[PDB]
């Protein structure tokens, strides 16, 4: 199963401070066909704001796994891609969201499990967290005002994943 | 000017009910280089929630024009593109976000002014509002759970606009 492939994209939110962003991320995942959410040390979860921003994606919140470390969140993944909003001076392969989606599909088609890792509001992932990833993904943005809202960033990546998944089906 | 071209994309939010979405839209515009926001009959504006979700894109909120009708919001535009989340049974040309961005760039390069029109949370634009547009833009989504958060939808379209704008510059 085709739609079922999308369940093997593991969205990992690292140390999210605003519970509204957890809900927003779940909504962004559900409206692209994704469903697997993992939270590393969220600051406030469960929370009413996550439920409200999920706007019906409460199934994803209820099935979300909450873990103490990024290592636990990445267990069993065939590849890990971390997002970066700025030059991090780490020489890892740097992908745009379209290239990220191509890499994701390649793994999903090979029965892999892909982690897409998002960091804290503003600060992003730490260097150590980025070093744990095999690829870095950057959403091209205005360098004068470069970091997107966490849920909006999840939406951009999940949208590209769905665009690649549709294209592979001749759709 | 190149960056200046993006100021000629007019983001129009029609009858927004959650002020947080107005702020989220302004943030989504600013981190892609856009700045022109027009609000048609927003339910609560100005509002603290718009300021909070703008996360520093308060300049866009302060310069936003508030009007009573969609007609006033579209004055002087060379083309109007409206978003749709479902089959609207209106036979207008239907573009995905990449095709929307191509159309936008074509107009910006020809010193045009493009309106990107977003509707109400859940309900979207009315048929009459969609009929006022020359093109309809649909973000491919899971038809089981098809409508994105308003600010996340603005982010998807603005992200594609920036991707097209960068590509045209050999970047």
């Amino acid at each position: 199963f085709q739609s079922m492939m999308l369940d093997r994209i593991r969205v990992v939110l690292v140390n999210t401070s605003h519970p509204g962003n957890i809900g927003g991320a779940a909504r962004a995942m559900k409206n692209m066909g994704l469903s697997q959410l993992v939270l590393v040390q969220p600051e406030s979860f469960p929370h009413g704001d996550a439920v409200a921003r999920a706007s019906g994606a409460t199934d994803i919140l209820d099935a979300a796994r909450v873990v103490d470390t990024l290592e636990e969140a990445l267990s069993g993944c065939s590849v890990v891609l971390g997002t970066s909003a700025r030059d991090r001076r780490i020489p890892w392969p740097l992908l745009d969201p379209r290239e990220c989606a191509t890499t994701c599909l390649e793994h999903l088609e090979a029965n892999g499990e892909v982690a897409l890792v998002f960091g804290r509001e503003y600060a992003g992932l730490t260097n150590e967290e980025l070093q744990r990833c095999q690829f870095h993904v950057h959403i091209p943005s205005d360098p004068e005002f470069g970091s997107l809202n966490l849920a909006a960033a999840v939406q951009v990546l999940t949208y590209e994943v769905r665009m690649a998944w549709l294209a592979a089906q001749g759709k």
